């Protein structure tokens, strides 16, 4: 039974321990936070064994199995290095770090510690994902995949710390993108980026960025598209469509429930728009893969499963999303050791 | 941990068998079929401890906590009070019986050996309609209910029994009504039927009917509208739609998956149509109420928590049905009763 | 040049006034309406010849050809009959009359007149419409029809004459449910109707019925449903769909023009709902058949071409309602006679 | 009363061709083809005056006011040249020239000769299109555009001359780019390109681009987008989105038409897909902007009304494509002038 310890008490937090409270195969065992109320408010909700004031306390704790650690970007590295070092496996929300190598470190110092490290790419492990990976993978339907395209759109992190870079590693590029580039690399089955090429705007006023494209070359021929945004109204999207030479095949998530209604005022568990014609959510948690996500991890800790969706694949975005910020600096395409193509 | 036998191992025995498999809360025992080699092709599929080919020694064995029957709907009575007599929780696939009085018999025999009876209902369990009932339960927004619209099409059930009376006991009416009549009164909260009206058509060749429009009137005002069909090429149709005096909410199973495919081929995995656009599913078991319903009952059995959806809805939808043949026959608008409005 | 007088200077005369100014076959010659001032807005608004205030003179005026009825459903009767006794030519907003004699009378007349008569089912003519009902008529493709259903829903009509029974001679069955059951005939290429069975509600409080259904049986086996609605906030709907043997054929006018837009405020030119996700129309006046209706008029009346779509039409949908009406009262099906089928 | 000649009786012959016969204020008086029989196929089709095998004849004939081009692209020039040096107006397919010289060299010359001079950029007259536009410009409801994406997709041109440079000028970039880079202009208020940065691919096999990546940044701190493809399977795709700091915008021609139909065989006027779920057309000519384009440039004729969409606006464009494909080349994001930023 693994003994879980979530580490930061907000939203992904929250998410998380929902989560594991209802895997059986685990047991939501500490929540800590810099804020213990807010700790203890979360440990209350989805009935953990306790609070754990202490960060220290909670590392050195032989009960806890795995930590999760939902904290601020800028924090990741250091938290999940003390916890790898205290003999902990550690899933890390994205972004794993916030460059390549503070993720290299993590990978190595995982392995110097034989732990299991593990990232928060949910949408690998999203059903409607998955499905519409067997799709392309099926060549006889889909023929060769030469177009990939993921759009992350939303008005933006609510969060202080977003708005930092300290806090936060970076702006849209790093916060949708990651996720954006490890769902083109994966939907084409771990493909290898020859060259990235990308571009950054600030929409809002005075500066971390709030909207971004970034575009790779693959080796096989393909194009992967990621466009990103914090400034879009409307409502959240998560798209992407896959072409090839025989086939589509297009995903939604957001407005792919199935679901819609309309009122004047607005329905009482309905995010935003709040008013008008709304796309109501259902088991949003599970339809984005966190639950299926967190189970790989809880499976790979429990009995030495390993780990379908690696943290190499972190290290692989990582760079690609460097990569992205010094084409945008330098106005070219860039191979990912960061020469020109030409 | 609840021993469960699969009775019938064909579709729908194949959709439970992977439920219970999947249930940490239970053990898939046995599979019986007439036909004893499906029986033993699903419990390999879904490692079941063994495949049962006589119904006498599923019944007897007392390791058998639940069966899940899912049978021609013609045998759902008779296996079901035996299973009953001898002992066994029932999940019955819909329809729990072919006439109200099938049901109600039903009912009062698993009151009298203090068995679980629950029938196979699984829309009502449907994550997505779950919600779709809290939106227009939502009254400052939704306000009044005042229509529901359920519509089920397909090009039609392929086993030959589902085509003679004897072994179906109705056609498209009962076989797809049953369903959108529970989705309508369900999405009104339990709303009491006042009156039911119905025409059916027979629309292929020479004969159960085919097609069908079943229409409520509720207490409240409301009208509900069934619209169900066997002759619906393109892709089966599961959707319905609710309108309040200030709302309106719309549901749509197997056309809002958010995904989309295009070949001219046809996709390995993909269903029907099988060539060009596409709808392809995800998850369709979990997204139409198959995990949720088979886990309440696990539930129920297991560890004594009562069914949220008890049999005595599907006495009120089999009363709602019949009424319907009743109106059709008679071409006009009937009470429960039988008596004309 | 067809010389063309407007009767009713409101929302409808005030479509028909743009398509008549439009139209290079006619002339805008006049409006007349009880209010002076709105038939002399609206003559300056589309640039007609003048606003004529007195009906007797509109109607002994030989520069006048045809005339458009769009007023009140309840004095269409009587406005048509002195039209078409004073020699004009007759284009009649729906309903043409309130109850099957009143058509039957007009047609009548007409006829021994030697008038064009012709009723404004607009639909019938809308060119997305018009493809739905080749596709349903490629027998190869489609194959045997056996349902359709046409759905027409809004949030009501805001005119105070439509609440009486006087001015408008029924509820939302004789407003909306002409339509469908034009639709619904039309789109089956004229289908007798054998049956006719029907319910009403009345929604909102304290009366004329604001929603109802509508079921008819066709001589080939084929059921028609309208499904009309006065009381259905979110934006008017206008569908239809067909289901054949072979094939489906579906069509949407108001969330079938390719357009979606978002604001929290509201746009500029954007109907209701206001605000939030909305779905902008263009063109509706086309899309909806008015160009090709009032066009077909004009050539009818200009060259005594004759119409493709009659105001016989006008009264066998006229006696499918009057006994839709009767069918809810009695609470059965009916035949056309009023007989029930049993 | 404009008198009209086609020349090219090929596929947009035919739909310039339709609306000109339909146009009061015109007439169309002759076709030329170098094949002469399409030309006869055409002017019976649509009750042209005559078919006019000469290209000479066609030019001195002082009864003929203007000419629309429907050639290959890279005859345009040239065509279009003898035509305004022969005295008439002149209405060209996009791509107007192949290179911005060529472009240049055509809008100077109509200025020598005093000629009404029009390219073919129909979706800029798309009353979809307009309508969008006008939202987008609603700055109360969609506040400062910040995006512009408009996508044009399809399964590749048929004819032969369209896969050779020196008959077509250009692949998938010059054919489909050209429409999109006018539409993010023209959204945007004929914004102006600080810079371009495009990727180009080969998908099928061995060359001219089969599929491209262009994006174009505007002087307001907007980002234009266009994504075109040869090798897209499943129907012809045009859409666009805007976006703003307030909201959003999306126009979708081809599968926002509110019509789907489904059959195994296929329907008799529905293009490709041909069978299963398809989005058949209504009024695709008007939808599409050239009832609207074709009378501007009649009107401008026939009553000296400026154009609203003048063919400077081309220049625009094929600067805008040419520094595109020398992005490509050198990897690198370019001013117009060349320059890498
Ligand atoms: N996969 C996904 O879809 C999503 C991932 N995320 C990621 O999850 C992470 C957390 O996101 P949320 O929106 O922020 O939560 P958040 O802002 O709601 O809360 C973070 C919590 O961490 C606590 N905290 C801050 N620093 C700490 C420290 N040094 N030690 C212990 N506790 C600390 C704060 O008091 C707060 O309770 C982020 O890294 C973000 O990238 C966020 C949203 C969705
Ligand atoms: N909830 C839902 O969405 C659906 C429910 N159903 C229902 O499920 C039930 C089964 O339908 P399907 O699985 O489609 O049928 P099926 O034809 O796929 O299989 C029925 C099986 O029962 C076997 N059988 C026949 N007589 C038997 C007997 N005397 N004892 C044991 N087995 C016997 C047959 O050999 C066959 O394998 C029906 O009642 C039907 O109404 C069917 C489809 C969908
Ligand atoms: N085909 C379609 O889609 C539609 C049809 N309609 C129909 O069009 C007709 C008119 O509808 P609108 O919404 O009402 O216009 P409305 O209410 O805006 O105006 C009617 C006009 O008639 C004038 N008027 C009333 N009685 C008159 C009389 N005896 N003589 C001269 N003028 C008179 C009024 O002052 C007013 O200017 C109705 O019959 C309705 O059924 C209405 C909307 C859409
Ligand atoms: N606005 C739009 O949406 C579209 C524009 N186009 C454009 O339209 C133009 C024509 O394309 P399509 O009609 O698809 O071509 P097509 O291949 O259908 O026809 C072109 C015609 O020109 C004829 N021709 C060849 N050389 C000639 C000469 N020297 N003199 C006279 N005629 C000659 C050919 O025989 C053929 O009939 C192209 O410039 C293309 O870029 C094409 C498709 C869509
Ligand atoms: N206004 C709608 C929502 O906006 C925030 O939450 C969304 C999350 O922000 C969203 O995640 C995306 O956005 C976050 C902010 O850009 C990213 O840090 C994250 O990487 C990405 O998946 C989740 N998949 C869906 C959440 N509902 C907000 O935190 C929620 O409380 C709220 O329900
Ligand atoms: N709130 C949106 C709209 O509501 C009214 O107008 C609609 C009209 O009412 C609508 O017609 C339907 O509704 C009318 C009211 O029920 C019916 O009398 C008519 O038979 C039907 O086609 C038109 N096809 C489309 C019009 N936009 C209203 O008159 C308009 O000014 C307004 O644009």
């Amino acid at each position: 039974p693994v003994r879980v310890g979530v580490v930061g008490a907000g939203f992904m937090g929250g998410v998380h321990a929902e989560v594991v409270a209802a895997h059986p195969g685990a047991r939501l065992e500490a929540v800590h936070d810099l804020d213990p109320a807010a700790a203890r408010d979360l440990a209350e909700r989805f009935r953990a064994e306790r609070a754990e004031p202490s960060w220290a306390d909670l590392l050195a704790d032989p009960a806890i199995d795995l930590l999760i650690i939902t904290t601020p970007n800028g924090l990741h590295h250091r938290q999940a290095a003390e916890a790898l070092r205290a003999g902990k496996h550690v899933l890390v929300e994205k972004p794993l770090g916030v460059t390549p190598e503070q993720v290299a470190e993590l990978v190595e110092l995982a392995g110097r510690h034989d732990r299991v490290l593990a990232h928060g790419s949910n949408f690998v492990h999203s059903p409607k994902f998955v499905r519409a990976r067997q799709l392309v993978a099926d060549t006889e339907a889909f023929g060769r995949p030469h177009l990939v395209r993921v759009v992350f759109r939303n008005s933006g992190p609510e969060a202080a710390w977003a708005a930092s870079k300290d806090l936060a590693g970076g702006g849209a590029l790093l916060d949708l993108g990651c996720h954006a580039v490890e769902l083109c690399r994966w939907l084409l089955d771990g493909a290898d980026v020859e060259s990235v090429s990308a571009r950054l705007q600030r929409v809002r006023p005075p500066a971390l960025e709030d909207q971004a494209l970034l575009v790779m070359e693959f080796a096989d021929g393909a194009v992967g598209q990621c466009d990103v945004s914090w400034v879009t109204q409307g409502g959240e999207q998560v798209t992407a469509e896959i072409i090839g030479t025989k086939g589509r095949v297009e995903v939604d998530l957001w407005t792919g429930m199935g679901l819609r209604a309309y009122s004047d005022k607005g329905y009482q568990d309905v995010w935003d728009p709040e008013q008008g014609w709304v796309h109501p959510e259902w088991e949003w948690i599970r339809a984005s893969g966190y639950y299926h996500q967190d189970g790989t991890v809880i499976e790979a800790v429990g009995q030495g499963i390993p780990l379908t969706h690696g943290p190499a694949e972190a290290l692989a975005s990582a760079r690609v999303l460097a990569t992205g910020y010094r084409s945008h600096a330098e106005g070219r395409v860039l191979r990912l050791s960061g020469a020109p193509v030409g």
